[PDB]
């Protein structure tokens, strides 16, 4: 309620500057409440970013769970594309939260642990699907599936987020999905 | 001389704690000089880390230039392995400088610009070799070479450095070279 207003204010302000330049007073004003009233909702501006990141991470996670439960009727290249696309659209639709949440991994144990927990979950699901593809005879038994899954997930983390931030260097945002799908499909199905 | 002693002290202290916990006084003592004498060599402890990172980055760069000028007589999988191995051995032999240098990208424009300049150089060289492989008919014309090169370089950055830091998640350090070579070779030569 007022919680949603604080979160919306923070996501808005993060589009024009870093969390280090946003004061508890800034978040209070945008939500139509006082500073002490802010502390009834959150202990710190750091907790507000942790909550925004938690919401975006869980949105991606539930979108991937939806795809897992509702297999698309398409070839294996388009199957992998739908999965990568969850992360491209979810994080790419919340660039300021993505940028600030990644930066906070350096200074917040809670943000680092959240990121680590979900990356472990997404890697495990990737490996399980590679294993299923090997079990059905579509993919060759090359690298250990979990190691391959880990490197492909870390590739997507660095490459998506560099593209969203317009880093130099980066893959243009309009090319990054096709780029990652190519590398996933060749490395999963290639002898 | 005393410069080399300051650099060695800093690389030593970075193995047990972050630069934020190392004082100009710490570096001065280990080099056998006073604090004001330290400032004759470097303006800041941040400049000392910038110099250590510059040395390691240039070591990798010159090792890659050496391989480029002295082609190994081996198959294309071993050719790509020798190149990735430059980064695995160079950065993997200087883990504390790697970890601290990557962390400083967030707060030092000079460190960010150094990292960006060399990543651009290594990506450009990767693309030129993929192009040569396509020109000779060994690799298929799939993705734009520069986009493929960028994603493979960013994969190696995130995956090598997570492995060196023992992040969760990470590829074990003893598996990371084979993991990356597989992904490079399948994505470069795969239809
Ligand atoms: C859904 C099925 C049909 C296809 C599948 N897709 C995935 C999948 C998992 C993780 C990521 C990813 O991009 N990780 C990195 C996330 C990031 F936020 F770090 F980028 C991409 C794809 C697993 S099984
Ligand atoms: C030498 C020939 C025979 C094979 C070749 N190898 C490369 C090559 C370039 C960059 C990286 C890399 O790992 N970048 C990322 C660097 C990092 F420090 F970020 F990890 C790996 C391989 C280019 S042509």
């Amino acid at each position: 309620d007022r919680e949603l207003a604080i979160l919306a204010t923070a996501e808005n302000l993060l589009e024009d500057r870093p969390l280090a330049d946003i004061s508890v007073d800034d978040l209070a004003k945008g939500a139509g409440i006082s500073r002490p009233t802010f502390y009834f909702y959150f202990p710190s501006k750091e907790a507000v970013l942790l909550t925004l990141l938690d919401r975006v991470v869980n949105q991606a996670d539930m979108a991937l769970q939806t795809l897992a439960e509702n297999p698309a009727d398409t070839d294996r290249e388009n199957m992998w594309r739908t999965g990568i696309n969850v992360f491209f659209e979810t994080f790419g639709s919340h660039k300021a939260v993505t940028r600030a949440g990644q930066a906070a991994r350096a200074t917040s144990v809670e943000v680092a642990e959240l990121w680590s927990t979900f990356m472990q979950k997404w890697i495990a699901y990737t490996a399980a699907v590679i294993d299923a593809e090997r079990d059905r005879g579509a993919a060759p038994r090359t690298l250990p599936a979990h190691e391959l899954a880990t490197a492909l997930n870390l590739m997507n983390e660095r490459t998506l987020f560099a593209s969203f931030a317009g880093e130099q260097p980066s893959v243009p945002e309009a090319r990054v999905l096709d780029t990652l799908v190519h590398i996933w499909v060749t490395s999963i199905y290639g002898e």
